[PDB]
């Protein structure tokens, strides 16, 4: 049954909880954004409203074909008003279209539903700072201080200059991206624009991103794979069996794949350094593994905390273990101690 710490106390709301049925007095169930584990049982079939940013409701009806009818698309950074409560949507600098959520209870209490979220100093600066937050959904993917990570742009900066050196050498040598879900774009973008090519991929993907309000978008996208040296793939073809047979694919138009694997955290960034990585190369298939996070860093999350100030903290993630639960708690304590809130 849906667990409390999706449920927002004294309205008729729910965040992120689509996998129960009906919840049994649920008036308006919330979207923070198109993941897979968060919209997880929607469908054509749905007939309850769903509130979401303007970016996810093009994901549910394109993808989803959820009926236009029970989609509520609002904009950010403005107040709305959704059946007699005060609502406003921020950026969670997640992926395309994740929001955070402000409510405004009716009797004054304040809450911030954070989502999937990558915290930030400019959000310091957002509609956050005009009054005080009592409660706080957390995003607490990586609540523990071994998960370092570097910034996007220092990620970015490395994939980059990798990969323009590889073709600068071989003009030949094709790069190629994975990917899952929406998310992390700008990886293969930022790489495509310093080569001078479109990105090519199948047809399913290239219609997800036509739903993503991205500028320009036609400028930079196509189906043509031969058109196109930055491929994308499935991450689940992200390896040697599934790279040689894709090369072979390709018509003898290349003869080197550059592969980029972006990975949230693993255990290499307790050591090594992000000038300090390298590939995992079986002939002339090199494959890297890059850490590139939508998800806030220990240190991210405990300064976004510590700013904000709030009463009461609800972890959203890591939250069906004893001892995840009890270790998060503890750096709840820990921060409110240094900090004197
Ligand atoms: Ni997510």
């Amino acid at each position: 049954t849906c667990p409390f710490y999706k449920k927002i106390p004294g309205t008729g709301f729910t965040v992120d909880a689509f996998q129960y049925g009906v919840v049994e007095g649920c008036t308006a169930y919330f979207l923070t954004h198109f993941h897979s584990d968060h919209y997880a049982g929607l469908s054509k079939h749905f007939t309850f409203p769903v509130y979401c940013s303007e970016i996810t409701g093009n994901l549910l009806k394109n993808k989803l074909h959820v009926q236009e009818q029970y989609i509520h698309p609002l904009p950010l950074d403005t107040e709305c008003i959704v059946n007699g409560v005060k609502v406003v949507l921020l950026d969670a600098n997640h992926c395309p279209g994740a929001v955070m959520i402000l409510f405004y209870l009716p009797n004054g209490t304040v809450i911030l539903h954070t989502g999937d979220f990558r915290a930030d100093p400019s959000m310091e600066r957002s509609l956050l700072a005009d009054q005080k937050v009592h409660m706080l959904y957390l995003d607490t993917t990586y609540c523990s201080p071994e998960y370092t990570f570097p910034s996007q742009q220092e990620v970015i900066r490395f994939a980059i200059n990798t990969a323009f050196e590889a073709v600068t050498l071989n003009p030949h040598a094709l790069v190629v991206c994975g990917t899952y879900s929406i998310g992390k774009e700008k990886v293969f973008l930022a790489i495509a624009d310093v080569l001078g090519s479109k990105v090519g991929m199948s047809q399913e993907k290239y219609k997800t991103l036509q739903c993503l309000n991205i500028p320009e978008i036609n400028s930079l996208i196509t189906t043509d794979m031969c058109s196109s040296l930055v491929h994308l793939l499935p991450m689940m073809q992200i390896n040697f069996k599934g790279l040689q047979s894709h090369l072979k694919k390709c018509g003898g138009k290349y003869n080197q794949i550059l592969a980029f694997r972006p990975t949230g955290w693993t255990h290499s960034n307790k050591f090594t350094r992000i000038a300090d990585v390298i590939p995992q190369t079986k002939g002339n298939i090199s494959i890297y593994g890059i850490p590139y996070s939508e998800h806030s860093s220990y240190l991210e999350m405990k300064r976004f905390v510590q700013w904000l100030k709030p009463q009461k903290i609800i972890p959203t993630v890591n939250v069906g273990t004893w001892k995840s639960r009890s270790t998060m708690e503890k750096y709840f304590r820990e921060w409110k101690l240094e900090a004197g809130y």
